[PDB]
């Protein structure tokens, strides 16, 4: 009697919209795609293509290179670019519209997909278990709200990815997330960025561009340094760069309460004791999966660290037919990384060979101005594993910083090997035009690369990169995980 | 043996010269002179203290090229919500060129200052010419009749004289200009003809395009059908097409035949099709010639010929057995990465006494048009008639930031050339902004012997033009014994 559908897809994001299209095209199963909404904007956010697309990296980066004109015209000058510059301030309205047209020019892309493609299903609203074989669709995460549709399936993914964290604070209801950010009206002229994820030094890079003539904005983190897990000395040379821009980072500083104003204004409450007004508010701290309202309890599947779908290698959930994958298994919070882990799973079921995605050594990018590109493991990490880490580390200020009077701007590039073999275990570059730069490193690093093949290459001159293959001697070492500065 | 004056004497502060003379002055500690023409960049030399890639060479063209892309990331801006008054936006070329002259003139500061800082290294300002295996007269002039100030004694001879901008060959030569005039032209060109399809003029025609006056146009001109001979047919074609966008009347199979000057001061050009129009400039980007014909080496039994390319072996040795030469005037990579690498393993082979051999193949190199490319390896035409099966991956698109910026032309072309018996990349080829910077990392993959299964294995970086490399699975054609077909003949 064998069933309707082959598989049903909960989420139609990164990680749903590879798995569904390799079933339906690749292996000619029948497919369900399960996703709140049409196309992006409140009050569901998340739409057709996921949180990356719509309140995700593809608007993020958008308004951050839109964000990159204040410097690349302030810098103009130097180089003999005659200009008003006396007010220059520019104009929120058209980028938001302009970002809008692009994401709305992808959502109306991948309907087209579903219209066109046979064995591939869009069904609108809220995905939700009621046994292994059955996902009811309704109105609501509400689960006495009304059933839209029935889908009967032998396979079920689950692909519903992360949502916002909140402060859970008085007057929380005050502050606003990534998703509310991308449909402001305006551009705050004060501005607070609450935490030190790439969540918030992205945005506060965002808001740092978009000041009406003045106006700023205040980083705050609840701990030492921000962007935590990265190279610390990189993270630092950050903090700087950031500060020339006109952003001011605060540290070892919590908000305790926020409530509204006369003018519709945010007051701020911090831990260290000092009130200001801010227009608007930013939770950047961190998010978490969206795995409560799929009623996972109801078919019996494993859930735990901030409700995380728990799966094994191959993605495969503790009922044999459920899976999970991209953000709410937990693994890594990124695009390229939920794709493949669902390219892994059709492989793996309708595939044929069983895969599971190799989720070490890969290479990430954060968009602060200026940018960040990291790979491989921190010599923090690297000190405690391996039983001699050494340590490359090279900074500059490139040529145009001279004649551009951006002085401060430098590049910056830290190597760390096992001295066991000489063998690269990680690669941290802070600068403009970084994340182009580690993504054709972060291949070689796959290969498994020693320092040896990066001094035994021929430059590319004249750029940033070719530093990368002109760090012959280390800056010092670890043996059994504590600093040095040679072999004893 | 016999106790000589210096150990090592070098014609020339190239990239070459300056390597190999560092490395003997402090790693081994011989007693160096380092000959050169003049202190700091300028007229009428040009070349200087820190070699043809300092003054007149890379670093300043580079610097004017991120200050002619600010033309494109204006207009640009405007779609982003950067509204600004772009009514006759005239740029200054002179606070361009003053910048620049202020940057040059530090960097050959820089070098005076460690050459007086290190033990035995010394600088001797003139025209160094051979006399024997073991002589080298430094003159005023390069005229041989020209005073003489110093007269080098030493045990081995290092040239690195480099390259110099070849002429022509045709009636009205003196009226053009080459890549060393332009660096120091008073004013920006108006009317301003590129001639050749090098890399240079290419470079060099966006510079007069960014920073024409009001009113004015840049025309690129080329013997053959396509630019830059010898790059990937496909980006070729692909950048041409950009050159037009950004206002460039790129004419092939064109070549200029007479000059004249006019009344006010332009430039009269006839054409090789009796074609007839006026420039403000005209300069010849057409090629470099390896500067040996004033050093009489001849003289030293030295073995020129081949344009004037020393003629040396794997580690760099010259005819005479202590005399060796690096660098543009061995004419065998002319870029300044090989230069260094020539001097620093010559080092290696006479003062280390471990040999080493300078590689010139899987050389990444890089063209800084607007947009630029960057690409090392091989061209698919060149590879499918050294193998039996070539597989040519290719992809190319328009980024997000044009999507909104206006320039929806605007294309990064990805071409992965492979060995299709073994899938082993044979060659990388790219077009459109961060090139240069991403083939260097790709550039290191390749030496490793990078194979296709490694790419498309390895996640990628979300959003960046560089994560097409992972993306491509499929070829777009294939090559069955160096004659494309469209599937393998299975
Ligand atoms: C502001 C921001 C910037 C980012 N920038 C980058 C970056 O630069 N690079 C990078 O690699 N990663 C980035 N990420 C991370 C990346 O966006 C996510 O890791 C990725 O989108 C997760 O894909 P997914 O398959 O897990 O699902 P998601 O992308 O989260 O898609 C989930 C979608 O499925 C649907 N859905 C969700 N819940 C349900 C439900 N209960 N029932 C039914 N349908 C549901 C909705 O339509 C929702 O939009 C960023 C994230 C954010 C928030
Ligand atoms: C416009 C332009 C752009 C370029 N762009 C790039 C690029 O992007 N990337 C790249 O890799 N390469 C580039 N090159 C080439 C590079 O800059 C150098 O020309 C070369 O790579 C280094 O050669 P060298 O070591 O012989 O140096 P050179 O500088 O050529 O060494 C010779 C120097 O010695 C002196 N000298 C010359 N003749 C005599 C003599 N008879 N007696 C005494 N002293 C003498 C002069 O100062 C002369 O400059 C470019 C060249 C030009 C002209
Ligand atoms: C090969 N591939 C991975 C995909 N191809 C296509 N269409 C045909 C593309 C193509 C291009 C060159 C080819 C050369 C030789 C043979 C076949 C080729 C097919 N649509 C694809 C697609 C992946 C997808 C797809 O699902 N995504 C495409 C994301 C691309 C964003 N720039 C989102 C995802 N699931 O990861 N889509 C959706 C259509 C679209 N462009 O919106």
């Amino acid at each position: 009697m064998s069933r309707a559908y082959d598989l049903v897809v909960l989420g139609a994001g990164s990680g749903g919209l590879e798995a569904g299209w390799n079933a339906a095209v690749t292996h000619k199963k029948k497919v369900a795609v399960v996703d709140v909404q049409a196309t992006h904007g409140p009050p569901l956010f998340a739409a057709l293509g996921g949180t990356c697309v719509n309140v995700g990296c593809v608007p993020k980066k958008l308004m951050v290179t839109g964000a990159q004109y204040m410097d690349l015209i302030r810098e103009s000058g130097g180089f003999g670019w005659e200009m008003d510059r006396e007010s220059l301030c520019p104009n929120w309205k058209t980028l938001i519209a302009a970002k809008n047209k692009v994401v709305n020019s992808i959502n109306e892309s991948y309907k087209s997909m579903f219209a066109d493609t046979e064995g591939l299903s869009f069904h609108m609203g809220f995905g939700a278990l009621q046994d292994a074989h059955t996902v009811v669709v309704r109105k609501s995460e509400d689960p006495h709200s009304d059933v839209l549709e029935t889908l009967d399936t032998e396979y079920i993914l689950i692909a519903t990815g992360s949502w916002p964290t909140r402060l859970g604070v008085p007057g929380d209801e005050f502050c606003i997330t990534s998703n509310e950010a991308f449909y402001l009206e305006d551009a705050p002229k004060r501005m607070l960025c609450v935490g030190g994820g790439y969540i918030a030094v992205e945005f506060a890079g965002i808001f740092n561009g978009y000041k009406p003539c003045g106006g700023y904005v205040d980083l705050c983190y609840r701990g030492d340094l921000i962007l935590r897990g990265f190279d610390t000395e990189v993270r630092k040379s950050l903090t700087k760069q950031l500060g020339a821009n006109g952003i001011r980072v605060r540290t070892n500083l919590n908000p305790t309460k926020i409530t509204k104003n006369e003018d519709g204004s945010n007051h701020v409450h911090f831990n260290d004791g000092t009130e200001e007004d801010y227009d608007q508010v930013m939770l950047a701290i961190g998010r978490v999966p969206r795995s409560q309202a799929l009623q996972l309890d109801k078919a019996g599947v494993r859930t735990g660290k901030n409700g995380a779908v728990q799966v094994d290698a191959y993605s495969k959930t503790s009922v044999d037919n459920i899976y999970a994958i991209g953000d709410v298994t937990n693994r890594v919070m990124l695009t390229p990384v939920a794709i493949n882990e669902g390219a892994a799973f059709v492989e793996t079921v309708f595939g044929g060979k069983p895969r599971a995605t190799d989720h070490t050594k890969v290479a990430c990018a954060v968009f602060s101005i200026p940018p960040i590109g990291t790979c491989g493991m921190t010599e923090e990490e690297a000190a405690k594993n391996y039983e001699t880490v050494a340590v490359y580390a090279s900074s500059f200020t490139p040529l145009m910083h001279n004649i551009s009077g951006s002085k401060h701007k430098e590049f910056m590039i830290r190597i760390i090997t096992n001295e066991s073999n000489g063998e690269v275990l990680g690669v941290h570059m802070l600068g403009d035009s970084a994340p182009e730069i580690i993504q054709s490193v972060g291949i070689c690093m796959k290969m498994g690369a020693k320092i040896s093949d990066f001094h035994s290459t021929i430059g590319v001159h004249p750029t940033s990169a070719e530093e990368l293959c002109s760090m012959r001697t280390p800056a010092y070492f670890y043996e059994s995980g504590k600093r040095v500065e040679k072999l004893s």
